[PDB]
């Protein structure tokens, strides 16, 4: 600014806006890079504090400290002061920030790099991608000491010594065999007694294993039930509780059929051995037209192929990476899509199971943290929808929510285990073309169908990607979409993350090589997984899309909620309605 003939001479950045109070426009005469001017001009701003000495000035070019309360910090540190992983600025999991990258663009958010947007009393801090804690504050340097903004004291985890290690074996057979007096709940409701006059009432329509004794008021898992011990508790007639055993990992696909010769060549199609549909559920309050799911008017009652279903086997062209495809007309009936009543905004996906009964994700209808706590009475379902944006009256239905059911092994807080949630329908909704609910595998036809190497089938409209991503450039497509993901080694899917996953959620798609990610992230979240049987023509839901890393980190494939052993626990749901 001073030495009044300096704007004759050629000029110094260092010369004019460092060893001297400048003005913005030379400092914007001297930059022109507009990216780079703002940077200097949060620099300026930053370094208000350090606009004296040069060598502070410097320094606070350089930017690896942070200045006052950490508005200026551009290092590589991305992890809490204990460290916990920090949760992408922009991306919504787990939480939504208010205060995110479209907010505080100008600090140059990085991909999890600590940062202090709204210069927060607790200083560079960041959002944490654990489910329970939003924010933590980041042990980040401080400008003018070798100090750091707050303490390092880094979560070391439970240790193998300072416990007692339980020498309790894990229990196989899904609790066939366990008669154990553990009396405590996941959630805390008290067991009712076995023999007390409500369980008694409860339970004289149910026929509990004789083998399995009924003690007085412990988890018992005596119907065969495949999810776990689980006792009647207090409140709402019918209501029950499962406990939490550490079963025995049950992989459904390690599975030695007893009945299959080695001779794995030129898999036979089903030509006059027809595997009829055997019916576990009764019409009566699981709903009538049971025997005809997953069967479209327009393509099973005619026998017609779809064009996309000449890929279902896994020995395809070098398993190379197909694009996101086109669906056809009618060809997704169990497809649902999850909408807010009031405002309008598009929520999430869902699978119809039966004519009365729907199948969505636990985290659209309760997320604490996310600020979402929805009742029954605030969201609907549209089932047989064609396009998202437009309306097609005749061909397409919508419902309105009544009583919506929790699994009580719903775990949210550890990894998203058994993302689960059952929803009733007050007026039912008739058979259709485009409307027709999806069949229901159980253990062994699991296990059949993912030895026999078939393609699953993910249907959706985007939705997942726009709730669990930030990635703007591939907008949310309003047409039905459909992709073909199938699945990879579960030993490889446990070394594919960093976070413990349950045998509940299993791994799918193909695996994303370096330059590219996949396309994981397709469809709506909620959605179903089906995979089309060859042994009945019929189409069995695997489980639901719930989320994976697929969307958050690149390289990923789709991890998804099993939810085929569930059949046992399915009735125990309309048990309760049967009056
Ligand atoms: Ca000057
Ligand atoms: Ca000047
Ligand atoms: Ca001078
Ligand atoms: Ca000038
Ligand atoms: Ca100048
Ligand atoms: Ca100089």
């Amino acid at each position: 600014a001073n030495t009044f003939l300096e704007e004759v001479r050629k000029g110094n950045l260092e010369r004019e806006c460092v060893e001297e109070t400048c003005s913005y426009e030379e400092a914007f005469e001297a930059l022109e890079s507009s990216t780079a001017t703002d940077v200097f001009w949060a620099k300026y701003t930053a370094c208000e504090t350090a606009r004296t000495p040069r060598d502070k000035l410097a320094a606070c070019l350089e930017g690896n400290c942070a200045e006052g309360l950490g508005t200026n910090y551009r290092g590589h540190v991305n992890i809490t002061r204990s460290g916990i992983e920090c949760q992408l600025w922009r991306s919504r999991y787990p939480h939504k920030p208010e205060i995110n990258s479209t907010t505080h663009p100008g600090a140059d958010l990085q991909e999890n790099f600590c940062r202090n947007p709204d210069s927060s009393t607790t200083g560079p801090w960041c959002y944490t991608t654990d489910p329970t804690v939003r924010r933590q504050e980041c042990s980040i340097p401080v400008c003018g000491q070798d100090q750091v903004t707050v303490a390092m004291t880094p979560r070391s985890e439970g240790s193998s010594v300072n416990l007692s290690p339980p020498l309790e074996q894990c229990v196989p057979d899904r609790g066939q065999q366990y008669q154990g007096r553990l009396a405590v709940t996941t959630h805390g409701l008290p067991c009712l007694a076995w023999a007390s006059a409500q369980a008694k009432a409860l339970s004289k329509h149910q026929d509990f294993n004789s083998a399995v004794q009924l003690v007085e008021n412990f988890c018992r898992n005596p119907d065969g039930d495949e999810e776990g011990v689980w006792c009647y508790v207090a409140g709402k007639p019918g209501d029950f509780g499962y406990c939490d055993l550490n079963y025995c990992e049950e992989a459904v696909e390690e599975e030695t059929g007893d009945g299959l010769d080695e001779d794995s060549d030129r898999a036979i199609e089903g030509r006059t051995a027809t595997s009829e549909y055997q019916t576990f559920f009764n019409p009566r309050t699981f709903g009538s037209g049971e025997a005809d799911c997953g069967l479209r008017p327009l393509f099973e009652k005619k026998s017609l192929e779809d064009k996309t279903e000449r890929e279902l086997l896994e020995s395809y062209i070098d398993g190379r990476i197909v694009e996101g495809s086109d669906a056809e007309i009618g060809m997704s009936p169990w497809q649902v899509m999850l909408f807010r009543k009031s405002p309008q905004e598009l929520l999430c996906g869902a699978s119809l199971i039966s004519d009365r009964w729907v199948l969505t994700a636990a985290h659209c209808l309760l997320y604490p943290p996310w600020d979402k706590n929805f009742t029954e009475n605030d969201l609907l379902v549209r089932i047989g929808k064609h396009s998202r944006t437009r309306y097609e009256r005749n061909i397409e239905k919508i419902s309105m929510l009544e009583k919506i059911y929790i699994h009580p092994r719903y775990n949210w807080r550890e990894n998203l285990d058994r993302d689960i949630a059952l929803m009733k329908l007050k007026k039912p909704v008739a058979f259709s073309d485009y409307i027709h609910p999806v069949c229901l595998p159980d253990r062994e036809t699991a296990a059949s169908l993912l030895q026999a190497g078939y393609k699953g089938r993910v249907t959706g409209w985007g939705n997942l990607k726009e709730t669990w991503t930030a990635n703007v450039g591939k907008g949310q497509p309003s047409v039905l979409q459909v992709v073909n993901l199938p699945i990879v080694e579960r030993p490889v899917c446990k070394d594919s993350t960093r976070i413990r996953i349950t045998d509940n959620m299993f791994c799918a798609g193909y695996k994303p090589d370096e330059g590219k990610r996949g396309d994981a992230c397709e469809g709506d979240s909620g959605g179903p997984f089906v995979m089309k049987s060859p042994f009945n023509n019929r189409w069995y839901q695997m489980g639901i899309v719930s989320w994976g890393e697929g969307c958050d980190r690149d390289g990923k494939y789709g991890f998804y909620t099993h939810v085929f052993r569930l059949k046992k626990w399915i009735q125990k749901v309309i048990d309760q309605f049967g009056e």
